[PDB]
């Protein structure tokens, strides 16, 4: 029994299916009373919706499903006919963000894909009917954020206005490439401030009085 799992099955048992703010909710609540984890949250989460909202992706990447947290907050937001791909090598995470979408009703927009980027990125066009990508978020390891973003260009997925979004710029920080993007005359670069997910971090004193030999 995993982690992940445990926050799978939180949902099943408390989040409305086939509302997603219901699953999205549910998940931010367990996260923040029982166990941390690496979903995005619901601060920089309102962020990714205003960006999403603003630039009305037809075509979205993710990097990194993990539970499929980002994948429901943005799934939620596209208009009728757009679709999210997103990348996931670990085929557990895959598994359960498949059943977080299943649940939050999103499951006809968003195609997971289980594998390494090195396999699937130059794959998109043909396996999944691609032509350019209108928005990709990474969140993935951290040091895959700059080769990947070559591969991608490499691979003529980028057009001009493709909105790149990158999760934890400041922590854990990403700096190759944060410096990468912001000194190359091919990005314009705009960084939004926030806070690192679920950081009401418990801890105590224990008082231990010796009472003799
Ligand atoms: O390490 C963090 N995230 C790493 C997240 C990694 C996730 O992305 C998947 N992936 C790897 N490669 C691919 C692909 F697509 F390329 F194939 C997909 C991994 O299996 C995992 O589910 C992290 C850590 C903290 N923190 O505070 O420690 C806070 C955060 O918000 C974080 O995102
Ligand atoms: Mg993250």
């Amino acid at each position: 029994d995993t982690k992940e799992q445990r926050i799978l099955r939180y949902v099943q048992q408390n989040a409305k299916p086939g509302d997603p703010q219901s699953v999205l909710e549910a998940i931010d609540t367990y996260c923040t009373q029982k166990e941390w984890a690496m979903n995005v949250g619901d601060a920089k989460g309102q962020i990714m919706d205003a960006v999403i909202r603003e630039y009305s992706p037809s075509l979205v990447l993710e990097l990194g499903a993990y539970c499929g947290y980002s994948a429901v907050r943005m799934a939620r937001l596209l208009q009728p006919g757009a679709r999210l791909l997103t990348m996931e090598i670990n085929p557990d995470c895959a598994a359960i963000t498949q059943q977080m979408l299943n649940f939050a009703g999103l499951q006809d927009k968003v195609t997971i894909l289980n594998g390494a980027s090195q396999d699937l990125i130059p794959q998109l066009k043909k396996k999944y009917d691609v032509d350019t990508l209108d928005m990709v978020f990474l969140d993935h390891w951290k040091d895959r954020y700059l080769p990947d973003t070559l591969l991608l260009e490499k691979c003529g997925l980028l057009r001009k206005g493709t909105v790149l979004l990158a999760d934890n710029v400041i922590v854990p920080g990403t700096p190759d490439f944060l410096a990468y993007v912001r000194g190359s005359s091919s990005f314009e670069c705009t960084h939004y401030s926030s806070y690192l997910e679920y950081m009401k971090v418990v801890d105590g004193l224990e008082k231990a009085i010796y009472q003799g030999p």
